[PDB]
C-alpha cells in the first residue's frame, strides 16, 4: 500500500501518505479553541500522521462562520497550547490553516458590524448563501475594497498569527488561499477588478499571495509553511478565465519563494473541483512545483492509493470521511469499511454530537 510507506516532508518524517484536511467545524465557541477540539484532533492524530486545523482566524475581519477558532489571541494562543499538546502526545505533526474570509462574511461576524474587507467593492451574488450563527442562510453584504495599506496590514496579520502557532506548538502553518475567500478573491480574475498594482495582470492578482507567503516564510522558515489554493474551483463566484494559466503562476511564484529564502516550503496543497481534463490540471500543478504536493477533493481509500502509486501527489487529504472515521488511517491500512457522515451536524455547536462520538472500529 503506497500509501503508507513513509514520507519525508521537509524536516517532518511522516509515516503515511494520510493527511487531516482542513475542516470548519464550529465548535470552537467565541473564537476561542474549546477541549472539544482536543478530544476531536486526538481521536484522529497518529504516530508520524500528519493533521491540518480548521480554518483559524488571523484577524476579528477574516470570519465568515461563527464560532471559529482564532490565533490572533494569548488567550485562543493559550488554548491552542493545550490542543498541540494531546496531538503532539501521539506523535502527529499538525499545522495551523490560517484564514481570512475577505467578502464572505456578513455584519454580524463583523466587529460593529463594519462591512467585509476585499480587493473589490463587488458582493458575492445571491446564488450563494452565508450560514448565519442562528443556523439560517443570509446574504452576503457588499465588502469594502482595501488600499495597499491596509493590505500590507492584512499581511501583517497573517505573519502575527504565524509567530502566534509557533507559540502554541504548531509544527506549522498552512495559508487558506482558496475557495474564494480573501487571497483567491486577488487571484481570480472573475472577482479581481483591481486597477492599482494589485489588478489587472496575473502578475498583480498574484501580489498578495506572495506577499503573505514571503511574510511568513520569513517569520517561521519556508520548512513550516504549508499553502493551499484551488485554481479551478468556482465557490463563491470566484472564476478565473484561464485557470490553469493562474495556477502555474502561482506555483512559479512558490518556486521563486523558495530559490530566494533558499529553503524549500511544506508543501502545496491543492483541492480539485470533483473529470479527465480535471485531473490533467492537477498533475501540470504537481509537474510545475519545486516541492510535496498534497492533493485533495473528493478522493476515496482506492483514488487516494491509485495518486500516489502513479506520482500524482506525495500526500493525500481526506475531508468528510475523517469527519466520520476518527481511525480513517487504521481503517484504510486495514482496508475495512468506512463509516458515514452526518451532513447536518458538520457545523453545529455541540461539542459531542457529531463531533467525537463517530466510534472507531470494533
Ligand atoms: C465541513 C467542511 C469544512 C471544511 N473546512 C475547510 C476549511 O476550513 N479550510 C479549507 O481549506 N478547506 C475546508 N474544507 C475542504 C476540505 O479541506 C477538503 O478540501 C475537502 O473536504 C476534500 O473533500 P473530501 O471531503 O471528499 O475529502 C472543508 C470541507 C468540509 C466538508
Amino acid at each position: 500500500n503506497p500509501l503508507f510507506s513513509p514520507y519525508k516532508m521537509g524536516k517532518f518524517n511522516l509515516s503515511h501518505r494520510v493527511v487531516l484536511a482542513p475542516m470548519t467545524r464550529c465548535r470552537a465557541l467565541n473564537n476561542i479553541p474549546q477541549a472539544a477540539l482536543g478530544e476531536y484532533y486526538e481521536q484522529r492524530a497518529t504516530a508520524g500522521g500528519f493533521l491540518i486545523t480548521e480554518g483559524t482566524m488571523i484577524s476579528p475581519t477574516s470570519a465568515g462562520f461563527p464560532h471559529v477558532p482564532g490565533i490572533f489571541t494569548k488567550e485562543q494562543v493559550r488554548e491552542w497550547k493545550k490542543i498541540v499538546d494531546v496531538v503532539h502526545a501521539k506523535g502527529a505533526v499538525i499545522f495551523c490553516q490560517l484564514w481570512h474570509v475577505g467578502r464572505a462574511s456578513h455584519e454580524v461576524y463583523q466587529p460593529a458590524g463594519a462591512a467585509p474587507i476585499s480587493s473589490t467593492e463587488k458582493p458575492i451574488s445571491n446564488r450563494w448563501r452565508i450560514l448565519m450563527p442562528d443556523g439560517t442562510h443570509g446574504i452576503y453584504p457588499k465588502p469594502r475594497a482595501i488600499g495597499t495599506y491596509e493590505i500590507s496590514q492584512v499581511v501583517e496579520d497573517y505573519r502575527r498569527s504565524a509567530l502566534n502557532a509557533i507559540e502554541a506548538g504548531f509544527d506549522g502553518i498552512e495559508i487558506h488561499g482558496a475557495h474564494g475567500y480573501l487571497i483567491d478573491q486577488f487571484l481570480k480574475d472573475g472577482i479581481n477588478d483591481r486597477t492599482d498594482e494589485y489588478g489587472g495582470s496575473l502578475a498583480n492578482r498574484c501580489k498578495f499571495i506572495t506577499q503573505v507567503v514571503q511574510a511568513v516564510v520569513s517569520a517561521i522558515g519556508a520548512d513550516r509553511v504549508g499553502v493551499r489554493v484551488s485554481p479551478a474551483i468556482d465557490h463563491l463566484d470566484a472564476m478565473d478565465s484561464n485557470p490553469l494559466s493562474l495556477g502555474l503562476a502561482v506555483v512559479e511564484r512558490l518556486n521563486k519563494i523558495q530559490l530566494h529564502s533558499g529553503s524549500k516550503l511544506a508543501y502545496l496543497h491543492v483541492t480539485q473541483p470533483r473529470e479527465e481534463e480535471e485531473a490533467r490540471l492537477m498533475r501540470t500543478l504537481r509537474n510545475a512545483y519545486q516541492g510535496t504536493f498534497i492533493c485533495s477533493g473528493g478522493y476515496t481509500r482506492e483514488l487516494g492509493i491509485e495518486a500516489v502509486a502513479q506520482g500524482d501527489a506525495d500526500l493525500v487529504s481526506y475531508g468528510r470521511l475523517f469527519i466520520s472515521n476518527p481511525d480513517l488511517v487504521m481503517r484504510i491500512k486495514l482496508n475495512a469499511p468506512l463509516n458515514k457522515y452526518n451532513r447536518k451536524t458538520f457545523y453545529t455547536q455541540d461539542p459531542v454530537v457529531g463531533y467525537t462520538d463517530y466510534p472507531f472500529l470494533q
